[PDB]
């Protein structure tokens, strides 16, 4: 058993100075002043460092060099193992990988990976976004239209079925039944609009359906006139409605980051939506059939279509600091009790509590990771 | 002098019960309790109306069946006249006489007869708002393409020159040297941002410039997309800067009032940017050299080509109340305080208080208007 001491606690509420979060069993025992901490229990000193719960990225297609995506190879639990040890460089404990729009045997791979996964690591990739394929033409970015489909009765019932390793699934409101979206989140799964030419009314439509989640803000979506909100404009009007933006500053002007939290208070989330370049040294790496070119900080196709970033979450914090005007522990809540929230499972993490799991980082204020803690096992130490 | 009482009393501040508004020689004498009333003074019942300050119109092209625009033979004091006694019925008592894209030469009768309906009527039809012509065609709506030309320095030398009577010039930052806005806003003149496909970039260099005030936000703007925010996102971003809103659910979804009124704060006001057809009955009549016809509801070119809206002030209240989701106390300052203060006439206009210019109006909750009154003089009563 342990303490860390020494510096700034963020609980998610508040900074606490002076004092201490013993860790205990892979849990939080306790956060409270340093001065009524047991004697001779080993403190771990941040010495100064920011602590903060781990952080959660809900849209991550890759990094550290690989992808959990394209082909039977790369959909793997080492992939996913590979994955998790490169977020933990970047304060990132938990993620959802995402497997976007492909065949069905390899969804079902997907499913079956991810639950050998949880079997053998807990509280880490938390469960599957299945980004697709049920999206629009119009707004598929830079899916592969081969695979970009209507849904069938036979893959939504592997999914409603597989429900308990399915954290998340985008699709396009305008694109699937109302039926389908009532479904999966009657299952359990978080349905996202995303990828969508939607129109106001149409998006209006997927919330009353079961929509709660909207992915990548202002990314494959329509974008705002004055007689035709679309989809964006739906969710930034749409104050029950959680969302992820990109902070790279790459794939959304900050300005419409600053507008979009100050509509979503507390429903705007901080993801990546990441790629293998991403806690890595690569120069290209293939996704959605193509070969996708690392060129200026930018994760482009031959035909310069962004296909994903290359943000980690410290990065990610960083700039919605330093650029968007939000405060530090406003920042460090969308990338941790927010997104913890919008999928149910802030009970367990999101907050530096009694009881909740071990996952927490550290980070000094330069935004340089010190330390990251994975079930209470000290994995980063910087 | 008299007293308005038995009814709510809207002071742009809060709304009383049991006061009455005591006018004396064209102005607001006091606000205070029923009690405190002058002894034997003249008693007027608001019959249990809400009592407000005068609506203040600071985009309006036309109403009445007339229009300040196109022809030397409409750009009169008669039309200013006809105009102001229209408006008065659907509760505004004053407003900026919009004359769009021209020739040199009617721009500058449009000063002269400003000018000689300023030293005529007092406290109503403010001063001259010129929309244009230094526009982007890009974005030139329904104004005539041959008129939209570059700044002549004596042109904006001329305008400076008769700031005294010009309230505002609406003109695309992109358009023109950052010099001629600074002229115009160090004259005392009001420089907006409108008919402009301004970036998010060139908007800001307007702001500092000079820039404090954006047209029919939305209208004649570039859509707002993730990388591009354009003017309008710029607007919405930029606290400072005043913008007005076309409230008739025609010309901007609401929504995007919403989400727009949100950011903007105190800083959003309604206009109607209306013409002839505006508290009139009429088809069709002549803008921008054109014949435009009330279809569908809609004031469009042979086109379809939206050209100016049929709203009034009092409609533009409620359909702020009942669709926008917004207090009445507060579209009630988008109405009067607000724009007052984006003109900066409010240390005469703009709320009930004392020493302010009495201009005011009395609608039932249907808002039906029951009273106008302009400098003290009841110009209105049903
Ligand atoms: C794995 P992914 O989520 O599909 N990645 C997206 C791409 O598909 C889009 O092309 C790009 C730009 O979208 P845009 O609408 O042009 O701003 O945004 C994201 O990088
Ligand atoms: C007197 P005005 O201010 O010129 N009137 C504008 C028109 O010119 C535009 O065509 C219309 C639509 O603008 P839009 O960009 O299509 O929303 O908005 C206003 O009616
Ligand atoms: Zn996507
Ligand atoms: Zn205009």
């Amino acid at each position: 058993m342990y303490a860390l001491t020494q510096g700034r606690i963020f609980t998610g509420h508040e900074f606490l100075d002076d004092h201490a979060v013993v860790i205990a069993d892979g849990l939080i025992k306790s956060v409270c002043p340093v001065a009524e901490l047991p004697p001779e229990i080993e403190q771990r000193s941040l010495n100064g460092a920011i602590l903060s719960p781990g952080f959660i990225d809900v849209q991550l297609n890759g990094c550290g060099g690989v992808q959990f995506n394209d082909t039977a190879e790369a959909v793997s639990v080492e992939t996913l193992e590979i994955m998790q040890k490169a977020n933990e460089k970047s304060g990132c404990t938990n993620y959802l990988p995402t497997l976007i729009t492909t065949s069905d045997e390899l969804m079902k791979q997907g499913v079956r990976v991810m639950r050998e996964y949880l079997a053998k690591h807990p509280n880490q990739a938390l469960g599957l976004h299945l980004e697709g394929p049920w999206l629009n033409l119009v707004k598929k970015g830079t899916h592969n239209p081969n695979f970009v489909r209507k849904p069938d009765a036979a893959l939504v019932d592997f999914l409603c079925e597989n429900a308990d390793v399915i954290t998340k699934v985008t699709l396009a409101p305008e694109m699937v039944p109302a039926e389908v979206i009532s479904k999966l989140a009657n299952a359990g799964i978080v349905v996202s609009a995303g990828h969508s030419n939607a129109t106001l009314k149409e998006a209006k439509a997927g919330f009353r359906a079961g929509i709660t989640f909207a992915t990548h803000l202002y990314n494959a979506m329509p974008y705002i006139t004055g007689r035709e909100p679309g989809l964006a404009g739906a969710i930034l009007d749409e104050a029950d409605i959680y969302c992820g933006i990109i902070a790279d500053g790459l794939h959304v002007d900050y300005a419409n980051i600053r507008n979009a939290k100050r509509l979503k208070g507390d429903k705007l989330c901080l993801v990546t939506n990441a790629t293998a370049p991403a806690g890595a040294n690569i120069e290209q790496f293939i996704f959605a059939g193509k070969t996708i070119y690392y060129r200026n900080g930018l994760c482009v196709d031959e035909n310069g279509t962004l296909s994903g970033s290359s943000l980690t979450m410290i990065e990610g914090v960083r700039n919605l600091v330093e650029h968007c005007g939000i405060a530090l522990d406003e920042v460090l809540r969308m990338a941790t009790l927010y997104p913890a929230r919008a999928i149910g499972v802030e009970k367990r993490l999101g907050t530096l509590a009694a009881g909740k799991v071990a996952n927490l980082t550290a980070f000094t204020p330069d935004f340089k990771i010190t330390k990251t803690i994975v079930n209470g096992n000290e994995v980063v130490t910087q």
